[PDB]
């Protein structure tokens, strides 16, 4: 079957133990964007706030970070980057207490502590040149 159109969005609605899994291959292919980004919205609308951004510079870094107030928080910078050119990946993000735990091809990467609860997130949008397998959440 065809990859999701992207910028890809979903509806969701997000507890503590729910997991967002994100199938896709990156690619090298653009000059200074990131390759992938996620973000997670508090509405279905752009202005509204990110709980949780994360994008990938292949071969720089993976960034996480919050929007709100229309203002990008701390950026939390990973110099370990699981993703390459061309390579299948299994993005997963763990809803936790306190963080989201973010596992990457069944490796735990990073754990980023909740900046806004995460039961207010109602948006997940996956975008940049990134062909899309799937995206969905468990509960």
């Amino acid at each position: 079957m065809s990859f999701l159109t992207v910028p890809y969005k979903l509806p969701v609605s997000l507890s503590v133990g729910s997991c967002v899994i994100i199938k896709g291959t990156l690619i090298d292919s653009s000059i200074n964007e990131p390759q992938l980004q996620v973000d997670f919205y508090t509405e279905m609308n752009e202005d509204s706030e990110i709980a949780f951004h994360l994008r990938v510079h292949l071969g720089r870094r993976v960034v996480m970070n919050s929007r709100e107030f229309g203002i990008w928080m701390l950026e939390e910078n990973l110099h370990y980057v699981p993703f390459e050119d061309g390579k299948p990946f299994d993005l997963r993000i763990y809803v936790c207490l306190n963080e989201y735990e973010v596992k990457v091809n069944g490796e735990y990467i990073y754990a980023f502590v909740h900046r806004i609860p995460p039961s207010y997130v109602k948006m997940i949008q996956v975008w940049r040149d990134v062909s899309l397998d799937s995206v969905l959440v468990n509960n």
